[PDB]
């Protein structure tokens, strides 16, 4: 990709796994059925973007931007975020993952209020010290995440399974949770339940 | 029934005697059975009683100052209203001193008490008084607990399986190790500012 801003273009099929895009600024576009495992987006900018069906699997970010930028049906395993740039000034809603596998990744400490990560599959994420205030976690399977420190103030549960948090150092006040996996926040207090 | 004119009883079984309003002293009962008996109102003061059962009797508001209870079986027994916290309390601090089963235990008076260990199984138990009471093991299965108080009550490694009607705040007493069963403890979920469906 020689050209540094792409505008209204749908990258479809392509391979970039293990290459470096960078400084390249992307708006309105859709990734579709692409390979960018081990890729690195270097100081990369994505406004309005979407990918669909591509494999994320392991792309290192650093220093790169997004911005309503939406994933659905993809593989984003052992990505770490903390890495990107993220705007100082806070916006709801920046990112949405929907049907994506989220294992492994790194959310430490960022502002993920109003975030979708809806029916995805999240194993052992790292959510300690991010604010996930208003987050929606409908239908996800959080085996092994990790919340600690993290604000989950207002967020959804509903129908998800698999996830530990601790009351103790946690805020999940006016969270949403469906029985009977609610209950599992009875575990901080080491209650046996029948 | 006529007078019980002895202060010690062994191997005895005392069967359909209207003792109520009675005042007993004094009366030392090992190894006996009540059976159909009714105690409602009797006063037992400073009395004891080893290794008895009471089996289907009323003893609706009888008074206990200073009575001594071990190894005492309580059956099918109507004991609305009494107030545990006047008997004698040993010193030895052993579990299982009481058991009820199927009793009515409406309006009692546990407040303080060391109740480590005892069962209260398949009873009625509205409107009783548990603050502060020690009951670390005790056994509430299958209990009705509507309007019961548990405040400051121990209740670690306690078991309200299948119990109702309990209400538990989870940051008020101690419940480490407490068994619990869906659907009803997710009332204890309620300790929590949350919204749940």
């Amino acid at each position: 990709l020689e050209s540094k801003d792409y505008c209204g273009e749908s990258f479809v099929s392509e391979d970039r796994s293990g290459q470096s895009l960078e400084s390249i600024r992307f708006e309105d576009c859709t990734f579709r059925q692409c390979n960018f495992t081990e890729a690195e987006l270097n100081r990369c900018k994505f406004r309005e973007c979407e990918f669909v069906d591509c494999n994320l699997s392991l792309i290192s970010i650093p220093q790169t931007s997004f911005m309503e930028v939406r994933f659905v049906d993809c593989k984003m395993l052992g990505v770490n975020w903390t890495s990107a740039q993220w705007p100082s000034v806070k916006m709801e809603g920046a990112l949405s993952f929907e049907r994506c596998i989220l294992n492994d990744s790194l959310f430490y400490g960022l502002y993920l209020a109003g975030v979708k990560m809806v029916e995805c599959r999240i194993h052992d994420a790292n959510f300690t010290e991010a604010d996930c205030e208003d987050a929606d976690f409908t239908q996800s399977d959080l085996k092994g995440s990790t919340f600690h420190n993290t604000k989950l103030t207002g967020a959804s549960f509903i129908d998800a399974v698999n996830y530990h948090i601790d009351i103790f150092h946690n805020d999940i006040k006016r969270a949403r949770f469906s029985l009977p996996e609610a209950a599992s926040l009875l575990n901080s207090l080491d209650i046996e339940l029948s």
